[PDB]
């Protein structure tokens, strides 16, 4: 009930009772807060409320100290001092940005801008407040009760009346009733239960609302620059394969933390695993937010690092199937691969945090609190997709506001940049290099002459809000008949409902742009589906077209992105 002020660290017995996270506020900052916001409840050992029987005055600005107790203007004794005076709130041990973080509903982009441009302590207050708001918002949704079980992969649902229905995609995971986590895709609905269970008729599902823990560690530790490589011992015999990253691996040992911007297919996991070969005795913890990112790091480690020194950390709540080729839950192995949410409390010579555009400041802080390392390496790309912000409906969130690492990469630049894309045909590399990389990304491959674009608006229909463009899928079907090599293509679009329709009509494996990030395929067929801020987002567009190793077909809706594609146009 006594602690440090979130704005100036000054000790206090005061906590704001109207703030969802009840932060400690000192006398000067508590005053500036209550006198400028709707927040008037102040908490101490006992709350600041009128002690007179049956009185409901709780507003600190309307209360006084009558001896050792608190009373309003109607109940105070003659000798009483106002709780609010001379810019202070009376307590013990006797902000415009804090006010906005404390009172916003997190539905605007400007709220996330502020959460990332503020002081470090306010970045943690903002991340805690936002995550708690995101969880209390899960309570504000309807329950789905099983009406009829059709097959082992399909069922019918009855929804709660008076409460909205959550979007049925992979971004919304329900907990079944504790009969395992379940996911849904669109009267017949498709069910994907993490645990294989005979889906009982009438049993209910509810979105998991986890408790938001407080943040202690900064999003980024204070930067330290060294004169020599510190606490790391380089090999003198470094494999030719990894020679291109030697100057960068040295930069890593000569700073507390370093940022690496790696565009698609420029060698991020090769850099991450090569860092272990460069400092062969260093204990490295490899972390990312998703199980897919962590597994991709495991796949790369399996090829270069001794398997007996690797461990994949998987929590007892085994959400989805992940990497099976390392000893499980051996926290003490030299190489530990683990998602941010499952991190043990341990130390490391190097912590490598991959897919950094997907991290939030909450994730950045958790890593700093669970892992005490000599060096921290942040690998990702601010030109790729950020983590979904479920509350954000108004405005677009720019890359410089994704998190603290992305803010640094977009303002002062990354410490290291992988400049040569080895995956994509040059048509794709030249397009994204100009689009999001200021012409600094170079192509290793020649033009494949298998990159096509077709400008076709089609017809936009909707499955609630998720969009479908059947004419664009018809154009793909026509193209496939004339281009049989493309039979092996992955169908990509910005919408799951478009992908569900393409799956049935084309039979191609399907992927949203957001679920394709980090993956690569020989051929990609992309249908833009709509002209929305979502389907036109340059980061999403960047990820979409950089999935292709050999060919890409883009059926476009937006003239701007279509005209920028350095692809051969097709007719019809
Ligand atoms: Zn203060
Ligand atoms: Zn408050
Ligand atoms: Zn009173």
């Amino acid at each position: 009930a006594v602690g440090a002020c979130v704005l100036c660290n000054s000790q206090t017995s005061l906590r704001c009772g109207a703030c969802i996270r009840r932060p400690f506020l000192c006398c000067k900052c508590c005053y500036d807060h209550v006198i400028s916001t709707s927040h008037k409840l102040v908490l101490s050992v006992n709350p600041y409320v009128c002690n007179a029987p049956g009185c409901d005055v709780t507003d600190v600005t309307q209360l006084y100290l009558g001896g050792m107790s608190y009373y309003c203007k109607s109940h105070k004794p003659p000798i009483s001092f106002p709780l609010c005076a001379n810019g202070q709130v009376f307590g013990l041990y006797k902000v415009t940005d804090f006010n906005a973080i404390a009172t916003c509903d997190w539905t605007n982009a400007g709220d996330y801008i502020l959460a990332n441009t503020c002081t470090e302590r306010l970045k943690l207050f903002a991340a805690e407040t936002l995550k708690a708001t995101e969880e209390t918002f899960k309570l504000s949704y309807g329950i789905a009760t099983v009406r009829e079980v059709l097959s082992d992969r399909e069922l019918h649902l009855s929804w709660e009346v008076g409460k909205p229905r959550p979007p049925l995609n992979r971004n919304y995971v329900f907990t079944g009733y504790q009969i395992g986590e379940y996911t849904f895709e669109k009267d017949a609905v498709v069910y994907r239960g993490t645990t294989t269970y005979k889906l009982n008729v009438g049993d209910y599902f509810v979105l998991t609302s986890h408790t938001v823990m407080p943040l202690s560690a900064p999003t980024l530790v204070p930067q330290e620059h060294y004169v020599r490589i510190t606490g790391l011992y380089p090999t003198l015999n470094i494999s030719d394969e990894f020679s291109s990253n030697v100057a960068n691996y040295q930069k890593v040992g000569m700073q507390k933390y370093s940022t690496l911007q790696g565009p698609p297919g420029t060698g991020k996991s090769h850099f991450a695993i090569g860092l272990a070969l460069y400092y062969p005795s260093a204990r490295i913890v490899y972390t990312a937010c998703s199980h897919a990112a962590v597994d991709a790091l495991c796949e790369k480690a399996l090829k270069y690092l001794p398997i007996d020194k690797c461990s994949r950390i998987i929590p007892a709540r085994a959400r989805v199937e992940c990497f099976d080729k390392f000893k499980v839950n051996s926290t003490l192995e030299q190489y530990v691969f683990c998602t941010v949410n499952a991190l043990p409390e341990t130390t490391a010579d190097i912590v490598v945090f991959d897919e950094i555009s997907m991290a939030t400041n909450y994730d950045l802080s958790v890593v700093n609190a669970r892992l005490r390392a000599k060096h921290y390496v942040y690998i990702g790309d601010p030109a790729q997709l950020p983590a979904p912000r479920t509350l954000l409906t108004k405005g677009t969130l720019e890359p410089e506001y994704f998190n603290s690492v992305c803010r640094l990469m977009k303002t002062i630049g990354p410490d290291m940049f992988l400049g040569t894309c080895r995956r994509c045909p040059a048509e794709i590399v030249d397009t994204v290099s100009a689009l999001v990389y200021d012409n600094k990304l170079k192509a290793h491959k020649d033009k494949s002459a298998q990159c096509f674009k077709m400008f076709y608006k089609g017809v936009i229909t909707h499955d609630v809000s998720s969009a479908i463009n059947r004419p664009q899928i018809g154009v793909v079907r026509e193209f496939l008949t004339r281009n049989p090599a493309w039979r092996k293509a992955v169908f990509i679009s910005p919408y799951n409902s478009q992908n569900a329709v393409a799956s049935k009509i084309l039979g191609l494996p399907t992927q949203t742009v957001d679920s394709s990030q980090g993956s690569e395929y020989d051929y990609v067929i992309f249908t833009q589906t709509t002209e929305t801020a979502h389907s036109c987002n340059v980061n999403r567009f960047n990820v979409a077209i950089t999935r292709a190793k050999v060919g890409i077909l883009c059926i476009m809706s937006d003239r701007d992105l279509y005209d920028k594609l350095q692809f051969t146009s097709l007719e019809i």
